[PDB]
């Protein structure tokens, strides 16, 4: 059964609710962005319509093969109508393709549902400057004081200079980055771009990118890995058992492998700065642990529920014990009395 934080009242809407087979009521499906947690029971037999930004609907088509006339891409930034209520789609600073979603109810409400979200000050001068909201159905991944990491510019500082040292001081090592989704994409691009390299991937995965609409991507990708010395591999792949094995099937072309596993959050981020960062070694394999958020920390979420002040929090994420849910009821009500209310 559909949960109540994926429904939209007052309307025939649900938002991320594939999985649930035909949801009582619902007369339109909305999809804020290509993660599969999200899009979970999408198909080519999928015939209601689905709503959801460009990129998204370039995803559906290729890689899930959902048939044209089902899908409903909307420009950003821009009023449109859908089953007569007024929506709006603002960027998310998410994975490419990720948005918000702003509803004007008929009755006057206004909702916002921010899918999963990086807050950044740069919102409070989107369309949302314009008017009151009532309810905020929130992206509270790392809703908690003990999540804190560093700006993305920080971290790919980080990860282009060491690139860059390793590589300089031996011309035969190789780089390796690992990915399970869309999104993060600047961590590889980045360090291509400062070696010279394009970055060599499989077949499946450069059409994953090639449905993003990344200025000059057929300038900085490729599938012919024996040009490459930036390789992207599964996630899963990046341990020294999968990385030793990879080395092997480059030939003797390459003596060392630097890699980088670009997770959310990291407790040893708690106790140390992004400088201060070291790899794990065994032999002539690196791997780093760099801390590349797509989410809010708590302090960018704070900030950006303290701007917008909502009437109703509605969390979507760690609703599922009572000491979770328990916990982010007692910030929401802390960040009320601060501000003042
Ligand atoms: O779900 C009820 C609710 C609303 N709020 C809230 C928090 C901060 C500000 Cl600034 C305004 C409202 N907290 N809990
Ligand atoms: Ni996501």
């Amino acid at each position: 059964t559909c949960p109540f934080y994926k429904k939209i009242p007052g309307t025939g809407f649900t938002v991320d609710a594939f999985q649930y087979g035909v949801v009582e009521g619902c007369t339109a499906y909305f999809l804020t962005h290509f993660h599969s947690d999200h899009y979970a029971g999408l198909s080519k037999h999928f015939t209601f319509p689905v709503y959801c930004s460009e990129i998204t609907g370039n995803l559906l088509k290729n890689k899930l093969h959902v048939q044209e006339q089902y899908i409903h891409p909307l420009p950003l930034d821009t009023e449109c109508i859908v089953n007569g209520v007024k929506v709006v789609l603002l960027d998310a600073n998410h994975c490419p393709g990720a948005v918000m979603i702003l509803f004007y109810l008929p009755n006057g409400t206004v909702i916002l549902h921010t899918g999963d979200f990086r807050a950044d000050p740069s919102m409070e001068r989107s369309l949302l400057a314009d008017q009151k909201v009532h309810m905020l159905y929130l992206d509270t991944t790392y809703c908690s004081p003990e999540y804190t990491f560093p700006s993305q510019q920080e971290v790919i500082r980080f990860a282009i200079n060491t690139a860059f040292e390793a590589v300089t001081l031996n011309p035969h090592a190789l780089v390796v980055c690992g990915t399970y989704s869309i999104g993060k994409e600047k961590v590889f691009l980045a360090i291509a771009d400062v070696l010279g390299s394009k970055v060599g991937m499989s077949q499946e995965k450069y059409k994953t990118l090639q449905c993003l609409n990344i200025p000059e991507i057929n300038s900085l990708i490729t599938t012919d890995m024996c040009s490459s010395l930036v390789h992207l591999l599964p996630m899963m792949q990046i341990n020294f058992k999968g990385l030793q094995s990879h080395l092997k099937k480059c030939g003797g072309k390459y003596n060392q492998i630097l890699a980088f596993r670009p997770t959310g959050w990291t407790h040893s981020n708690k106790f140390t700065r992004i400088a201060d960062v070291i790899p794990q070694t065994k032999g002539n394999i690196s791997i780093y642990g760099i801390p590349y958020s797509e989410h809010s920390s708590y302090l960018e979420m704070k900030r950006f529920v303290q701007w917008l002040k909502p009437q109703k929090i509605i969390p979507t994420v760690n609703v599922g014990t009572w000491k979770s849910r328990s916990t982010m009821e007692k910030y929401f009500r802390e960040w009320k009395l601060e501000a003042g209310y």
